[PDB]
């Protein structure tokens, strides 16, 4: 039916050079494969533990920004060669970066269920990504489905159906299996999931119980059985969002 959230996938010049080897083919295939692996997790998840399954993601359009964005003095762009505010770090403040991407990609984002940015930046405090949390409410801007949000400062309409993933952490490239989980997790927020309560052991098992689920606030290793699965807490939240938003912007799988 309408069980697929089409994506606008964007790779900046950093991801192109460091993850893609300066090759459009390589960068492109990497993203295509990663999204498909993430899609397997979503598609096989039974949100109602019964029959509400088969919902996933699929790339609608891929954009590879081979080189940085020629910028002028006092202006900033998410694909600009240098980082903001501290260029020396070559890693933006993740929050400002997600907002900038949303501002600059507004036009295209209005045409897709979700827009996701892939970069290669070593964000402070082991941060690997960020994304706006979705909601079942139609007038709630964040997450799945485009809903114009007038940005007082931006002086224009933007869409908060976005998120980003970085495959660099502590000076090195993270593992492929870790990359898959960062994106699953960020898309998870987009799909309506909040962080698993570090209290309710039902949603945050001990290592001898299979480990944490993908939406735990501290990045899982991906070594354990539960690491690439959504908890009950996440299933309930995402089910709620999907139930109403799927009718809103989900399409059929191509
Ligand atoms: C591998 C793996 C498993 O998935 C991940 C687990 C943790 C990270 S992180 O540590 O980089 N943290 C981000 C950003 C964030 C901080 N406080 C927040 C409060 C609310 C919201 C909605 C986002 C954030 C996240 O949780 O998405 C990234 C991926
Ligand atoms: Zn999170």
């Amino acid at each position: 039916m309408k069980n697929t959230c089409k994506l606008l996938v964007v790779a900046d010049h950093r991801f192109y050079r460091y993850m893609g080897r300066g090759e459009e083919s390589t960068t492109t295939n990497y993203l295509i494969e990663l999204i498909d692996r993430v899609d397997d997790i979503y598609r096989n998840t039974a949100w109602d533990n019964a029959g509400f399954k088969g919902y996933g993601i699929q790339i609608e359009q891929i954009r590879i920004l081979k080189s940085p964005q020629e910028v002028k003095p006092g202006e900033k762009h998410y694909n600009m060669a240098k980082s903001y505010p501290n260029e020396e770090k070559d890693a933006w403040d993740v929050k400002m970066l997600l907002e900038q991407f949303s501002f600059d990609i507004a036009e295209e984002a209005s045409k897709v269920c979700l827009a996701h940015l892939f970069t290669y930046q070593d964000f402070d405090m082991g941060t690997l990504g960020l994304a706006y949390v979705g909601s079942p409410r139609a007038n709630s801007h964040g997450g799945v489905c485009p809903k114009a949000y007038y940005s007082p400062v931006g002086k224009k309409n933007i869409y908060l159906n976005s998120g980003l993933t970085s495959t660099k952490n502590y000076g090195k490239t993270i593992l492929t299996k870790e990359a898959d989980l960062v994106t699953t997790h960020e898309l998870g927020h987009n799909f309506g999931a909040e962080h698993d309560p570090d209290g309710l052991a039902e949603c945050a098992p001990n290592e001898d119980q299979g480990g944490k689920y993908v939406m735990y606030p501290i990045a899982v290793s991906g070594d354990h059985e539960n690491n690439k699965m959504f908890s009950q807490c996440s299933k309930q939240s995402i089910y709620k969002t999907i139930e109403s938003k799927a009718q809103e912007c989900f399409q059929e799988r191509s």
